[PDB]
């Protein structure tokens, strides 16, 4: 079959970084489900979508936690690190042919070093869930799977906000506990933004 990957949380604070494949024997059947237009749906919406898409395709999965994360930073760029679970993606899935999103708007680089990892045809593109439904199906199981995951933080740690950034309640709470000197384990400590927030 073909398959389609992409992730969710790359650019986060706080959270996982999600990986998510998926294969499906009918693209046709995953298109009828709407995955193409999934981007206005809720949460709530996404999630029993995410749920349709795992009945009729296989997918697979991965996470990599903010303290794994931390650790595999300091020897990798957040992007090349993306590359080494796309490739363990595809070697679980094992498709003819994997579409993959790249975060370069030039993505011949990262086809070229995905193939020669998997030994696999691979076409990369840049905001690729935005043209391919397999892509966009893999793009809605590892939102709802992120998503799942940081309200699971929220239970715990109170709203930080979406864990971008952007989100200006998440900066504020990002402040404050950095101030306490103990930060929640769900937090990059080797974030661009945390080492600022640090270094000042």
């Amino acid at each position: 079959m073909k398959a389609g990957i992409d992730e969710a949380g790359k650019g986060c604070v706080i959270g996982p970084l999600v990986v998510a494949g998926v294969a499906c024997s009918d693209e046709d059947r995953l298109r009828k489900l709407g995955v193409k237009d999934s981007k206005k749906l809720s949460q709530g919406r996404r999630e029993e979508l995410a749920e349709e898409i795992r009945k009729i395709c296989r997918t697979e999965v991965l996470k990599v936690s903010p303290e794994n994360l931390d650790e595999r930073m300091a020897a990798k760029t957040i992007n090349e690190i993306l590359k080494e679970c796309y490739a363990e993606i595809i070697l679980r899935l094992k498709p003819e042919i994997a579409y993959v999103d790249s975060p370069d708007v030039i993505p011949e680089r990262l086809s070229r070093e995905l193939e020669e990892i998997t030994g696999l045809r691979v076409v990369a593109e840049h905001k690729a869930d935005e043209k391919y439904p397999l892509v966009a199906a893999a793009s809605i199981i590892a939102k709802v799977e992120r998503e799942r995951e940081i309200e699971r933080l929220k239970e715990k740690f109170g709203d930080f906000g979406s864990g971008y950034a952007s989100d200006p309640r998440t900066r504020e709470v990002l402040k404050e506990w950095i101030a306490s000197g103990r930060i929640p384990s769900c937090v990059r400590m080797r974030w661009k933004t945390v080492s600022n927030l640090r270094q000042k």
